[PDB]
DNA sequence: AACGAAAACGTTTTCGT
DNA sequence: AACGAAAACGTTTTCGT
């Protein structure tokens, strides 16, 4: 089809592809001519046999978990800006935490080529770092890890454990002493790292977690459901609690409700993520800030480089969690006494 | 690479490439010296070279408007799960309604020679339905349009109206007689459609809405937020609302909260999409239903079709809504006098 | 029986002059 | 000055025998 242009134009293929890449000066009538085909002829250059021989396809390949949940998709629609604006070409895959799964969208990605890999996994076994390690020539960066979990690899770090910390700090400075928590999945950063950011916060002021009082939730809102009821379905009560995700909080929230509590009134609870539409939960969710745009362009960036400035060394980007205050939370009993 | 591999095993490529797609007999011994080879080498097959020649990218291009949003983000998990299932690769692409952005996506897209194009653009001005078909040769699927624009595509319609007229109609039949309404954008069909399909069972009843009771919505829950407001906040109000989306709902009934309403007591309310997580909306959201997944897979196909069984003609295919009775509307004034 | 040799797919790019 | 001819990128596939 290069071919089809270049002879209604009557020029060579050389030609048209100088003049459709601007890559060697062109008279003007040449040029013209050139487009004047390549409109009629309605030409649309093959990317494909381009990048087969340039080597590069310019598009990304993002391997995450899922793409329906908030946070997630937060992230997802920020990288895909990035991409945008930067020329390359999005695909998006969902592994959805299965190593076959993964292993095999893995492959197609290697397969089609792409420049560089984005993985958000949520968990990394030891039978997926090895898989991942298989693809050290493709230039990757993890955007989920909590420390550097890999050397061949680039990694945004979240400092979640300082979010849990500032979580359980902003409870305990409220009144607090009597909190509970349902935290996400441990084998995740973000599940593991927020409760621990949570737990040493706890233990410095001499608060003790009833084990009756800490219920695992999988960052779903029906986790928070059944976790909040749990909690409150109890002789003795928390006033206050943590919950390791928005989402799930939004669930905590409809279960207090259903059981007739008030929140903050009763019960007091504060998030984690701030989700595009915590605000609007019921009521207005107080939470820790996840910087979710600058984790994503964060990402995208450190790639970049390693793509276009070749880079070969690792590397590893802190970004800051942030406490949004809302009103979800009330003053607890010790206040005053302080 | 295909090359060297071939040479490790001392077989022709000719021999490698058959046995990697197991197109044509070959010893044992052979097959297996080559996966050998393939091994050691470390050899992942291109699939760039293999399109350039076999002529298709196996690679599907969603060209959407957004997908943070709820609807789209359900939407969007839904034709990826299908794309991962009949081996196609997803190259998400949001356009934000921008002409130019749509233009550019659009090219890429050609010139990455997708397979077939899936279209989720909301509005549908001349300008884009012309641009839509230059590509009348790349086959594709609009999921989104309430009649079919077009007679170079195929059309899966949702049957707005009928949600419309459905929710309406619960609403009546419910005792409300003092309806209002924050339809979405009258530029789209989830937002006009829904609407009219309202109106008509107003009409129907003899029920008229006092345009102060009507308030547009963006389907952002900031939108439902201020809506809700004006509606409320005026000296006559009425007791039942009909919300054009699930996630506007959800700012409509941060709101009432906010201004001490209580819903449905004070308010009832009603919305649309039946979102993944309306059910843990404070209340328990009342909703028309949207088959979202059946949006997905049945457009997935249509497209397989057009592109595995060369179709020609243009096709649409129904889907459904259907209500989903929560917690967010109660009995009105006129329920016993029927 | 089981396999090779060689052209082709649609570009980009080196050297020409 | 302004442009062409021809090889190469990494596969698949037709005919061989
Ligand atoms: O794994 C996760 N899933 C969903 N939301 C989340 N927010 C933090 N981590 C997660
Ligand atoms: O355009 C839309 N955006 C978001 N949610 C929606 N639900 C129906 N239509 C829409």
């Amino acid at each position: 089809t290069i071919k089809d242009v270049a002879k209604r134009a009557n020029v060579s293929t050389t030609t048209v592809s100088h003049v459709i890449n601007k890559t060697r000066f062109v008279a003007e009538e040449t040029r013209n001519a050139v487009w004047a085909a390549i409109k009629e002829l309605h030409y649309s250059p093959s990317a494909v046999a381009r990048s087969l021989k340039v080597n590069h396809t310019k598009s990304i390949g993002l391997l995450a978990t899922s793409s329906e949940a908030a946070y997630f998709a937060e992230i997802i629609e920020a990288v895909e800006k990035n991409c945008f604006q930067k020329g390359y070409t999005l695909i998006l895959g969902n592994a959805w935490n299965n190593l076959e799964k993964q292993r095999a969208y893995l492959s197609m990605m290697a397969q089609k080529r792409v420049d560089g890999l984005l993985v958000m996994c949520s968990e990394y076994p030891e039978p997926l770092l090895a898989m991942l390690e298989e693809y050290r020539h493709i230039p990757m960066v993890v955007m989920d890890w909590g420390e550097a979990k890999a050397d061949f690899t680039d990694a945004v770090i979240d400092n979640a454990f300082e979010g849990g910390y500032m979580a359980g700090r902003y409870l305990i400075e409220r009144g607090h002493r009597e909190i509970g928590v349902i935290p996400g999945p441990l084998e995740r950063n973000t599940g593991a790292g927020r409760l621990a950011g949570f737990m040493k916060a706890m233990e410095e002021a001499m608060i003790k977690v009833p084990e009756s009082w800490i219920v695992q939730g999988d960052f779903e809102p029906e986790s928070g459901y059944r976790a909040m009821q749990q909690i409150l379905s109890q002789p003795h009560r928390p006033t206050a609690v943590f919950c390791g995700g928005d989402i799930m909080a939004m669930g905590a929230l409809c279960a207090a409700d259903e059981m007739g509590l008030r929140v903050p009134q009763d019960v007091s609870l504060i998030g984690y993520d701030n989700v595009r539409n915590a605000r609007y939960f019921t009521p207005a969710l107080t939470t820790i800030h996840q910087p979710k745009d600058s984790l994503g362009e964060t990402a995208f960036n450190m790639l970049l480089d390693r793509i276009v400035n070749k880079r070969e060394e690792p590397q590893s980007i802190e970004v800051h969690p942030r406490l949004i205050e809302r009103r979800s939370v009330a003053d607890g009993p010790f206040r005053d006494y302080r």
